[PDB]
């Protein structure tokens, strides 16, 4: 259960560029039905348009997931299509986006415990087009577990996963409520926020907050989480110690001084230390079947061909969760950290996620080499090598 959020009143009335991976769910044969993703992360503002290209035509059934972000503020989504993967038929992503000039276009090439409840909450104003855009996201342990989005007619909380359907009709009329009234303190933010960092009243503009509490074995509380960002950058944050604000810039100096004369700091160390607690305990009951699976990673060691006397060995680790992995090559019992390539771990779409590790090694000398995957979900790392 998030927090009723208090208004931020600033006073009386800065772009990232998307990194792109494009990827089948499974192995591509020819022929065979399969999944193409285009998973688009590490961008702000969140205004995206991304096109999934067939031999340099629009694909028009593309389904997209719904927009997460990180705990650096950038935004992610992914992007797929189903396809049937043929020898000579190309395919591509196309994304559109402020920080970039031209749409950039990326071709895909068929080789290359603690515990913690957080809610994710964005406000985007659209000038223009409509009331400001405005969600919540609930996440138990990195699981989203519920969500409210504004743009829709009836807005509602709801189950986003299966054990939360067991929560009776009045739980989720005291969220969706309490969301709407969220709701109102965030849209009164964006038009004060433009005042303070003196702004066009015609160009669109984010708030995003990340809160919540991350709970220890003994049932105490870890660490508590009330940060604060305009346009994707800091702006003010709850302290370590659950008393003090650090404001990132001087519009935010204004809110920690009122929050400060209001006692805010207090009320949130009350939540944090036990509203967030009890209920972060009541979503581990219901769930406590599913969100404790781990799967660990399959891997195997796939070979390609170079100029000249070197080929590439890549390290694939497939279908595991969580997505915390690690992949070393070794040559000799050392690791070759400086030398390799490896991709950003990436989600399958189907729960699970992928991530490969290469290395460039002289041809003939491919059994020298030794792959280790390092995952929790393993009772001891893996170890592989090339074989034909």
């Amino acid at each position: 259960s998030i927090i009723n959020f208090e208004k931020l009143g600033c006073g009386a009335s800065i772009q990232k560029t998307p990194q792109i991976q494009v990827y089948s769910r499974h192995p591509p044969e020819n022929g065979k039905p399969n999944i193409l993703n285009c998973y688009v992360t590490q961008f702000h503002p969140p205004h995206i348009e991304i096109q999934m290209l067939k031999n340099g035509k629009k694909i028009p059934k593309v389904e997209m997931s719904d927009m997460s972000f990180s705990k650096d503020w950038s935004f992610y989504i992914l992007a797929h299509t189903e396809f049937t993967p043929t020898e000579t038929d190309t395919y591509a992503c196309r994304v559109k986006h402020a920080s970039m000039a031209e749409p950039k276009t990326v071709y895909w090439d068929r080789d290359m415990g603690p515990h913690s409840l957080r809610y994710f909450v964005t406000a985007v104003s659209r000038p223009g087009l409509g009331e400001p855009r405005y969600m919540e996201v609930g996440y138990v342990d990195d699981t989203e577990f519920v969500r409210f989005d504004s743009d829709a007619e009836n807005p509602r909380y709801e189950p986003r996963a299966r054990w939360m359907e067991q929560e009776g009709p009045e739980y989720w009329e005291r969220e969706t409520q309490k969301a709407k009234g969220n709701e109102q303190s965030f849209r009164v933010d964006l038009r004060t926020l433009l005042g303070c960092y003196n702004q066009s009243k015609g160009g669109s503009h984010t708030i995003q907050v990340i809160s919540g509490c991350e709970v220890g074995s003994d049932g105490r509380l870890l660490r508590g989480y009330q940060q604060y960002a305009y346009d994707g950058c800091d702006y003010i944050a709850l302290n370590e110690d659950l008393k003090t604000w650090t404001a990132a810039d001087m519009a935010a100096l204004i809110t920690k001084h009122k929050w400060e004369q209001a006692g805010e700091a207090e009320r949130l160390r009350a939540y944090l230390e036990g509203t967030c607690v009890e209920w972060l305990r009541r979503y581990l009951k219901n769930g406590n079947a599913t969100l404790l699976r781990t799967d660990s990673p399959k891997a195997h060691v796939t070979h390609h061909s170079r100029p000249e006397d070197k080929v590439t060995l890549r390290c694939w680790a497939l279908g595991f969760y969580p997505a915390d992995i690690t992949l070393t090559w070794q040559l000799n019992g050392e690791e070759l950290i400086q030398d390799m390539e490896l991709v950003e771990t990436r989600p399958a779409g189907d729960g699970t996620f992928q991530k490969w590790a290469s290395v460039v090694v002289p041809l003939g000398k491919e059994q020298y080499y030794t792959c280790h995957v390092y995952h929790q979900g393993l009772p001891e790392p893996l170890t592989l090598r090339w074989e034909p």
